[PDB]
């Protein structure tokens, strides 16, 4: 009788670390997508440079479940209107500014994404316009580690509406303090970041996880789940759920499961 | 151009389409009135669920069924019933734990992959069970709230349920108390958010849109575009839709 609560506890311990694993295999090219950035020094890697760096990569066969990798551009209000000649110069000339609400602060504008083929087309997506990845993209640029959002509604990765994540990790102006939160903001040009769909990510995976019955969230707003799949064994609905804590990116995540 | 007209006619169009549903429900409570006081036979509902077609019909909408209303110690005598009936493995599958008076999926069409409702327990859930007892208390269709649709596709999606109650003959329905203990019975359709939107909506990229229900606004259940950086520097063209009891929040700006 004991034993029940002790093998399904190894099931979801185990389930809760495919879940960490796959997740985490994203960081790989977050890294690689800021190497190019870093390779290209000072000023900002250029168009060919950066769609030469992804050529280089195999995203659907190197990160099963991430949309792909992409870069965003620090600019202020101010600075706007050069920064939009410039990129248009460079290769993206019908490139402006796009907001997902009203927003008048610092522009975080998406100026690389690799490869339209497979979400859709972000460039020009501030960021920053919508408060959830507005304080994914100061947390990593504050802390200097890949932070993810709370879930979100991936506008510009097709329509209609798609539960999703962005992970942002910081890019650092070289020659510049980044001894506390204040001076690596301070020190922030633009981010690296990959934007992801729930459904993709958890399809590699969770491909045919029918001895579980799941239910994922973010514990600062466990009323509200991003992913639910399956029926759990009416006898199961006798006791609680097996719940588990999972850490990922600066985010906390819960897991509650039941067989069948 | 007039926006304030193009959001008009989106609403109507989504209440429109939300309220043509309407009449399967009505036509699957009919089938269960044409065959009396005893429940209907799992042959009388699937021969008059062939006779009507869904995706034509009724474009939007996963299919209709039945719900049968079972108190705790009747649940035992009502699976002996179904199981003799052509459902063999039929079983009470909760949503969540339960112990109060059961409101069980009995009939569901179509069975076709995926939509395996079958001896759901809606009452074990409570945005389920409260559309259906105020569905019973008032007489009228009544939707839930945004739900995850399990027992229709793997990955649950986003989606409601839509219930209109079934009604013992010869008593009396004066009293939202009185239409309550007539109850035998609900018609219910479940929609799934993104097929229902899909066969209202299709491929217009002239708007932005976000849904959400008016208990929860810091909740959307639905999200398409992204609008034109100009109607930024101005607030949202907003409606209020009154659908089956709910009240959805519909928020549009263009491009």
């Amino acid at each position: 009788e004991l034993e029940r609560e002790r093998r399904f506890d190894m099931v979801v311990r185990v389930l809760a670390r495919n879940i960490s694993e796959r997740m985490y295999t994203f960081e790989h090219g977050l890294r690689g997508a800021r190497g190019a950035v870093i390779g290209a020094g000072s000023d900002v890697i250029s168009r060919d440079r950066f769609t030469r760096y992804s050529r280089s990569r195999d995203y659907p066969r190197e990160f099963p479940g991430v949309l792909g990798y992409g870069y965003i551009h620090r600019v202020a209000a101010a600075d706007e209107a050069a920064f939009l000649d410039a990129a248009r110069a460079d290769g993206a000339p019908d490139i402006q500014r796009r907001l997902l609400a009203p927003w008048d602060g610092e522009r975080f504008i998406v100026l690389y994404f690799e490869p339209e083929s497979s979400g859709n087309r972000p460039l020009g997506l501030d960021v920053a316009s919508e408060p959830r990845r507005r304080i994914a993209a100061i947390a990593a640029a504050r802390s200097g580690q890949p932070t993810m959002t709370s879930p979100v509604s991936l506008s510009g990765y097709q329509t209609p509406s798609e539960g999703g994540f962005l992970v942002l990790l910081p890019v650092y102006r070289e020659g510049m303090p980044l001894q506390t939160p204040q001076q690596r903001m301070d020190a922030t040009t633009g981010w690296a970041y990959a934007p992801l769909s729930v459904k993709q990510m958890l399809e590699s995976t969770l491909g045919d996880r029918d001895d579980v019955a799941i239910s994922l969230s973010d514990r600062e707003d466990t009323q509200h789940t991003f992913y639910r799949s399956g029926i759990a064994a009416p006898e199961s609905m006798r006791r609680a759920a097996h719940t588990q804590l999972l850490p990922i990116y600066g985010r906390t995540w819960v897991l509650t499961a039941r067989p069948t």
